[PDB]
């Protein structure tokens, strides 16, 4: 199993596409920190299944788009397990309007969250990733960034952050073989559909699927900088 | 001129690369809003260039990151011409660091400026333009948020931002005839080492006034009124797609 005993760090894992991820990255091996921002009865359901599964879960608490509170994330995994060995960028938010109507907190808290956040958790990693000259780091970017979507200034912003951060991560980071990467996520099910060639809505299961191949495999040691649509031919390439 | 009478607002403009977009500007025939921060000088001189050339132009200052500050650049434009024909996204800065000791306040200012810049000057370009039913966007980009680079994470991030705005609004502002576009520099004499053009297929840096070139081509030319959502590469060679 490609992860034993390797540690993964799944940030907004509470449910939909980082529950599955949390999930994959356990079912191969690995020991998963369960992110959170509200509330753990979410989390919890989580990490209560993986044990059940027979792998090693637990959960923390840490809005990831404030300094100090990813500063305590990143402490707690450290103090349980003294290493990470992937970290999976994943907790966003939207706040959908047309640009007339968008508040400049709506802008914001988006930006904050959905890129800032990625910066905060991708900076902490760095450190430790170095020092064990070796780690796997996963941004959940989406599709959008890649092409725009009316209502969505922040999300698309946010996201297209994401894909070129992970871009100059891969390259500060690579000369000690740590690959960072993105997986951009169509419409996943967690009017349309005559535009998705393969006709359907995606799997949470799916998207972690690709992201458990990045984190795992070891194919994936010479893939950085990249990013990997999972969105049923929505966008070619 | 294809811009006699339309009026141009370029932000971060009293430098290098805003400050030939401006002269670029005025020479198509706009009048030009010249927006910068801190210097006056730097931004008079920009001025009177184009004055100089028998143009028109008037400097406002104003900090793009603060959306109330966006609110008297633009009341600003529109009290003295009436409308606005032309936005040029430019302002920007650097503060550039590995992702390993990279200040939070470090990364938090140049995203402000560089990417929240343009969300508040779009949308307040938005409003006017729309009941114009017309006006062409351009932001100023970076090979850099196309490739990524070492000790700009920040930079990168923004600048990558700004191409993902880019083509939402061009989205959002279509169906009037507005275009907005995006035009990626790679790496310029001016700005705003070494075995760096051996990697620059063309083997020189671009110079400011090629890349404001592009762009006025972009703001003024009627063939550029069907290219829309569009980033393009300014840059010797140095990405190919």
């Amino acid at each position: 199993l490609p992860l034993t005993d390797r540690i993964a760090l799944v940030t907004g894992a509470s449910r939909g596409i980082g529950r599955a991820i949390a999930l994959e990255l356990a079912a191969a091996g690995a020991k998963v920190a369960v992110n959170y921002a509200s509330s753990a009865g979410a989390a919890d359901e989580v990490v209560a299944a993986i044990a059940a599964a027979g792998g090693e879960a637990f959960a923390v608490k840490a809005d990831v788009s404030q300094e100090s509170e990813v500063e305590a994330l990143f402490a707690a995994v450290i103090e349980r397990w003294g290493r990470l060995d992937v970290l999976v960028n994943n907790a966003g938010i939207t706040r959908d309007t047309l640009l007339l109507r968008m508040k400049r907190d709506d802008w914001q808290s988006v930006l904050d969250l959905n890129l800032g956040g990625v910066f905060l958790c991708s900076r902490a990693a760095a450190k430790i990733m170095l020092k064990q000259r070796s780690g796997r780091i996963i941004n959940i970017a989406s599709v959008v960034g890649e092409m725009g979507n009316p209502g969505q200034a922040n999300y698309s912003a946010a996201k297209a952050g994401v894909i070129g951060l992970t871009k100059t991560v891969a390259k500060e980071l690579a000369s000690r073989g740590i690959t960072v990467n993105a997986v951009a996520p169509g419409f996943i099910a967690t009017k349309l559909l005559e535009v998705i060639p393969l006709g359907r809505y995606g799997e949470a299961a799916e998207v972690a699927g690709v992201v458990r191949f990045l984190a795992a495999d070891p194919a994936a040691a010479y893939i950085t900088g990249q990013v990997i649509n999972i969105d049923g031919g929505l966008v070619m390439a």
